[PDB]
């Protein structure tokens, strides 16, 4: 039954999973397994990315796994982020790492790998890219970005990563990796994808466009968080409601217990039932207070004198 | 006048056995603009005297003709190919060894620039993208009817921003340059020019192949004076110039390197006279002179590695044996 719990846990983080079957076998085998997540450093880190990465990582470990955090600095450069400056990209990568630390990521079962350094040390990684690109091309016969990332799950570790833990918006990549693995008789990577937090501006709004307002960043001050929550789209229904989304995907999971509008909640079911009748101004006040408590971990972490250099550089890049 | 450009064109062509179109090379030379050339190699435990001298001679000629040489140290590829069992530290150490040998033999550093693959790949994402794009071209070409070639082919396009003008490699690597040329035509890019040099035959025979199987088939920059004498003494040698490795060493290495050769009691300054007198030369006495001239060249390296600053490199390379 212990393997049943471990299984329900790992599945609690995902909105989608490539065959629960394959995941069930891995959990049942009872053997140490590996999972990974990657990101391209950028000017600022969304609260969603920071918290979800930390919760998922800490969960993998507790469930008997090892986590690999892939810092795709090389790819960020290739995608011209930070106008291609690798030194700025790397500082940003370190900033992200420090944010994960401040938030409690479990370093005992977590390893950080940098793309630029990994690529220079493992030619097979690039070879894997070529082979996947060949598979893809020949397939469509009857863009490389996908093939390049698809190689990650097979090369980050000798036997190949067991679980690819990414956002649901990365679906196409892990699907290719699975197609490829089957056509090459390799171990099939297990996909564990999480929900993509919606914009605070509402369903009619996009994302990353006018993003400053549409999302909370780990560098936002207390006043900025409160103002972004005040402006956020919010109706009396839970569907397409960013306030309900932040509560469900971030706050309840992070804190376990929430005191909302004078009532204590320990499960999303009860919050959903009372949602329509909650005074929304009071709810927003509580939501912003809980969010600010989380970000305070980062604010306090970066007060350490040893991180002043990092902090100053990050701010200058028109970032935190 | 145009005469200077004629000499420049003629000098550049003298280093090659094959040239992908004289037309493209003439235009480049006539343009009068500074141009770039590159040569690449994977570090190895030992370095053939052929590679050492030819790299130095070709490099110095390129520069003398108004060009800039890029020497690409393929350490990354050496590891991928498992040289030294994949140990990157030994590979780079050997890479430094090769460089000190080029320097000992007088390569012109003022017009030469070294670039290591491991570092280049980590700093230039476009390089890898080029490999992928070339691989797609090559795959679609077949489907319209092994990635190692597509990988090396990217070199001429990425080593420098505007792409390298001249690919200067041994003729045994013509397939890679030809791929690059086809690729370049399809994608409308500057067409790379190849200037491929002759591959020296094995001292063991015209049919024998180069391999760690018989280290006697070639002279290495680490061979001792007694060792070269023995290797030359035992080398295959008939009275004809064809299928003769002794003749090849004289033609492609000695005459070009020294300009004047005293062989079997006679002075030679051109290959035709050597060829006409070859059959009647006492071969045992010829081998003596050939071995002596070769040892004079290697003495440059032996002396170079006596410097105290290189005692470290020396010891390391020696241990890798
Ligand atoms: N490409 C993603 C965001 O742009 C980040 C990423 C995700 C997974 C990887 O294996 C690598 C990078
Ligand atoms: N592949 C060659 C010998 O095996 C070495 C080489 C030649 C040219 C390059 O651009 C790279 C490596």
């Amino acid at each position: 039954t212990n393997n049943e719990h471990r299984l329900t846990q790992l599945l609690s983080i995902a909105e989608e999973c490539e065959t629960l079957d394959r995941l069930k076998q891995l959990v049942d085998s009872g053997r140490i397994f590996t999972a990974y997540n990657g990101f391209e450093p950028s000017g600022r880190i969304h609260i969603a990315q920071a918290l979800i990465t930390v919760m998922n990582t800490n969960n993998m470990i507790e469930c008997g796994g090892q986590m690999i955090i892939y810092i795709a600095d090389w790819f960020a450069k290739m995608n011209l982020k930070m106008n291609g400056d690798i030194n700025k990209i790397r500082e940003l990568g370190r900033y992200f790492i420090e944010v994960f630390k401040a938030c409690g990521i479990n370093l005992d079962g977590t390893r950080f790998i940098w793309a630029s350094e990994f690529i220079a040390s493992n030619p097979s990684y690039i070879e894997r890219m070529l082979d996947i690109a060949e598979f893809s091309t020949i397939s469509r016969v009857k863009i490389f970005y996908p093939c390049m990332q698809a190689a990650d799950v097979f090369e980050l570790v000798p036997e190949g990563i067991d679980i690819c833990q990414l956002g649901i918006d990365q679906r196409k990549v892990n699907m290719l990796a699975i197609e490829y693995a089957n056509d090459r008789g390799l171990k099939i990577p297990i996909s564990l994808s999480h929900h993509m937090l919606m914009s605070l501006s509402g369903p009619k709004k996009k994302m990353s466009k006018s993003d400053p307002q549409g999302a909370i960043f780990m560098d936002d001050t207390e006043q900025e968080v409160s103002e972004k929550i005040s402006r956020a789209y919010c109706t009396d229904e839970t569907f397409d409601n960013p306030i309900f989304e932040y509560i469900k995907y971030l706050l309840l999971r992070w804190f376990g217990t929430l005191n909302l509008c004078g009532k204590i909640y320990t499960d999303i079911e009860s919050i959903q039932e009372d949602f329509s009748s909650m005074n929304k101004r009071e709810l927003k006040t509580d939501v912003a207070n809980y969010i600010n408590t989380i970000i305070d971990l980062v604010r306090e972490h970066f007060k350490k004198p040893e991180l002043s250099e990092l902090l100053s550089n990050v701010k200058s890049y028109q970032q935190p």
